[PDB]
């Protein structure tokens, strides 16, 4: 039977299908593997070494996963589907950095939250930066401020901070205090995408 | 003046150098580039493709990250120093399973938490199998229990379970209803220290 793709931004979330940025689907195809897709009878290349980290927020679950991306100066809109090099419906059109595009499925490391009580925020990283919980700089300065941090008990987490930086992406949970309660680092650079 | 490197398992975690599993040290190596490894003026295979989840756990701190790995028949002691091929030490040897031994540095997807209040598991998680919170299965069993919990209102987290996989390697937060209140994943397939 046909493969089904269901945009979250038009409404398509449905928990009993699998679960990508902006996208349930009657199938799970891992799109790391592409390196050329194609829309509309036009080949993209896959960007190489370089990832968008999408997101999606339905029914109070985040979705989120570094995708691959691909160059298209063309206007493309959200839903028309993506093939492979063999006629195959792949993903659907999804998120967008200018003229890169977001090719959404099982792809890279991801990030699934329950919403609830808990809020989540994206910061660019900028590059030589270091981060501590909800803060960006320099490495003096944050070492200092984990330091000092130290001497305090931890609290519940209330927040979550995703970092995206040219060559590597974090996400650190914070308590009330602003105490770093858990640190994870993804070895990729990444883009973020604009609405 | 001369890299440091102090072993975690002799006492020697100091909160004012880098910190990595097993290690804190006076320089940080990027230990992803190298494919071979020197110890004691012999080579070894780094393997590729396939890598270690290490963590240590010192003053309330957990540090895990996964690490590249190198096979070695000989017998090699906690601490000895690692070199590259033009004779620098780049790391010490930290944790093994079998005849691989971990390559401790900067390395690929890390986790880092606070364990005053909250406890943490390792898995390994078995081939084919799903996981949601503390439990792994077969993708129908788990997509139904994720469905039944998705009643439930998320409480705070009270325990981390970590999943080591042959494809994949994934971390998951649980309250204390069993609810999955976060998931993250790591794709890369991995193996656990043997003690
Ligand atoms: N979505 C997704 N992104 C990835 O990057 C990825 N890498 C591997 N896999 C695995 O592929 C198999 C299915 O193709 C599954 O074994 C999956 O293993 P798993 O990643 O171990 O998670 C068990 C399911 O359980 C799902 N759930 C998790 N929470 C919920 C929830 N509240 N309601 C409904 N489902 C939930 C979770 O999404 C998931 O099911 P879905 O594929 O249908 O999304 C991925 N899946
Ligand atoms: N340890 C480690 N493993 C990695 O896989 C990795 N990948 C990149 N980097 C970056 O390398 C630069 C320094 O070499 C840093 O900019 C670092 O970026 P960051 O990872 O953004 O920075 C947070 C710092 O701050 C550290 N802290 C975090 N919590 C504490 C604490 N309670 N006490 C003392 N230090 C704490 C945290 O470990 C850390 O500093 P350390 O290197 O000294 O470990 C890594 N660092």
């Amino acid at each position: 039977s046909m493969a089904m793709f269901y945009a979250h931004a038009l409404g398509g979330y449905d928990e009993n299908l699998h679960a990508f940025p902006g996208i349930s689907s009657t199938v799970a195809n891992d799109v790391r593997k592409y390196s050329v897709v194609s829309v509309y009878n036009n080949k993209y290349d896959i960007v190489k070494d370089k990832y968008m980290w999408c997101y999606s927020q339905v029914n109070k679950r985040y979705i989120g996963a570094l995708l691959p991306m691909f160059e298209c100066n063309e206007y493309l809109q959200i839903g028309d589907p993506i093939h492979d090099q063999e006629g195959n419906q792949i993903s659907i059109i999804t998120y967008r950095h200018k003229n890169y595009y977001a090719l959404s499925g099982i792809g890279y490391e991801s990030l699934d939250l329950c919403l609830e009580g808990v809020g989540i925020h994206h910061h660019v990283l900028e590059t030589g930066n270091a981060v501590y919980g909800k803060v960006q700089h320099d490495y003096s300065t944050i070492k200092e401020k984990a330091k000092e941090m130290n001497a305090l008990s931890p609290g519940p987490i209330i927040d979550y901070h995703v970092w995206i930086g040219d060559c590597i992406c974090q996400v650190t949970a914070v308590d009330v205090h602003g105490k770093e309660i858990m640190r994870m680092r993804f070895k990729k650079g990444a883009v973020l995408p604009i609405p």
